[PDB]
């Protein structure tokens, strides 16, 4: 039975650092990327749309331009891992990874950003 | 390209009534039940899961208990509509119809609920 699992449904991270958030899906043999769809989003806001072997960078929310990537080697292990670099306060909230690979499921991940006083300022 | 489509991405409904919320996907010649997943949910609460060829209520949020149906019958025709009965004020918000069938897509629908003062005065 196809499910997506997260080893951590919550991450606490420091402002400016990098994070990698992970969804696991079953891969028993050679990854068939023609059958694989990985979608990552924070709102509403798209971060990854990986259909049949490539990103659709076209549709990615501006706020994730070049700070966000899916580690494609990790995919072969059944690990859709989104790495975000240079973490901002705006990156805090609910993420969703949706994966389809002979089955379909998704999981929710919550990200908290701790920041020093200097950084938090409106 | 695989796309889920919604005729109406806004519904307005009266407290106490039933509502049917439409969502459509393309079928080829035959529906392969085994490759169709449908999830309906609202604000990250599962309303319904259709996996394999069965309605699956395993993660159903209690709020929706016994008030939600998707018609197996109509899946053949590319129709994945959700039927909510006895609409509450707490049913208002953003719904998502998520569908894997060969490809994968989801679309959002906003639901507004009108109610009279007695019902609004839930309140508490
Ligand atoms: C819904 C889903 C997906 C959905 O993937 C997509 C969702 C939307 C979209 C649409 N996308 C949105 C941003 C703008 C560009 C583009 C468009 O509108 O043409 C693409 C994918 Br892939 C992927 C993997 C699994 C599931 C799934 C399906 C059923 C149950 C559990 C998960």
């Amino acid at each position: 039975a196809f499910t997506v699992t997260v080893p951590k449904d919550l991450y606490v991270v420091e402002y400016g650092s990098n994070m990698t958030i992970e969804c696991k899906f079953p891969v028993e043999k050679q990854l068939d990327l023609a059958a694989l769809i990985v979608y990552w989003e924070m709102e509403d806001k798209n971060i990854i749309q990986f259909v049949h072997g490539e990103e659709d960078l076209k549709v990615q929310h501006s706020s994730y331009r070049q700070r966000a990537r899916l580690l494609k080697d990790q995919l072969s292990l059944g690990n859709a891992a989104l790495q975000i670099t240079d973490v901002k306060l705006q990156d805090a909230g609910v993420y969703r990874c949706m994966i389809s690979y002979g089955g379909a499921d998704y999981k929710r991940i919550t990200v908290k950003v701790n920041a020093p006083y200097a950084a938090a300022l409106e």
